[PDB]
């Protein structure tokens, strides 16, 4: 149910975004819509083996585990790409905005109410005036969950040396969005400012201990730079000989390897009033 993203430069002009969504692995009863921004037009769409999900996920998870001290368990122009079960179209947001229902019908996404809903709560997040960023429309069809290929791979060419990390949620009534996504983005440049804005708006899960505090970290290390929040608290034995434990869990934010220009993102069960993408520069 978590969303896994891997975006890598595969050569001078091309990048590949691998997107694994929660939906993608459900018994789809009818066509499902997924839309997100991408920094350039797509030229190929493929499905990949499910083993890729854990391979990709382990990377950001591993990086963030290194920050924790979890004493648990202790003993003490529109382009189309189709398949028997999915249908995708790439186009500038303005275009999608200008022909939404037809394009969607094009992918066999009929339900009028649903179309209106997306046009009202989704599209606004995917259409920017300043830059007419591209949008990827994927309609998943029943049967997509049959087999071991519920992983979409988008081959594309970045416009203007930019890379969009698709975090934009659907606009909702409460103004609060719960995130659960991990990401791996290589060949990108650090952006402290927007990383901080994001980290500082996050609300961590609770350990239910009256003594817990949420600390904000923004530290640069030898090779890597980290911006994250963590839940910290102490636990001590009552029997005497107070062997104190300083727990440091629920670390979420951005970790950036300055040497290899790799970005690790983890926003696991955190809430925020921010509903936006992270747009970075390529290297």
């Amino acid at each position: 149910s978590q969303t896994i993203i891997r975006d890598c430069q595969v050569d001078k002009q091309t990048r590949e975004l691998v997107y694994i969504n929660k939906i993608m692995n459900t018994m789809l009863t009818k066509p499902v819509l997924m839309m997100f921004n991408i920094s350039g037009p797509i030229r190929s769409v493929t499905r990949k083996n499910n083993n890729l999900r854990d391979r990709i996920k382990s990377k950001p998870d591993e990086q963030f585990d290194q920050l924790e001290r979890d004493y648990s368990d202790q003993m003490d122009s529109i382009k189309y790409f189709k398949d028997e079960h999915y249908s995708v179209s790439c186009q500038n947001g303005s275009v999608l905005k200008s022909k939404f229902a037809k394009i969607l019908k094009s992918h066999d996404y009929t339900d009028k109410k649903s179309i209106e809903a997306y046009e009202k709560y989704c599209l606004p997040k995917l259409v920017d005036e300043r830059n007419d960023y591209y949008v990827a429309v994927c309609v998943l069809k029943p049967g997509f969950e049959n087999g071991s290929n519920q992983v979409l791979s988008f081959e594309y060419n970045p416009i203007g040396n930019k890379v969009i990390v698709p975090f934009a949620h659907e606009i909702n009534d409460t103004g609060l969005y719960e995130y659960d996504v991990v990401a791996y983005v290589d060949s990108v440049q650090f952006d402290g400012e927007q990383f901080e804005e994001f980290v500082q708006s996050l609300i961590l899960p609770s350990s239910f201990k009256n003594s817990e505090k949420v600390l904000y970290y923004n530290e640069a290390s030898k090779n890597k730079s980290m911006i994250y929040k963590a839940l910290e608290f102490t636990t001590e034995s009552s029997w005497g000989k107070s062997e104190k434990y300083n727990w440091k869990i629920f670390c979420n934010g951005f970790i950036y390897d300055k040497k290899s220009k790799v970005l690790y993102v983890k926003l696991h069960n955190v809430t925020s009033a921010l509903n936006k993408n992270v747009i970075l520069n390529t290297i």
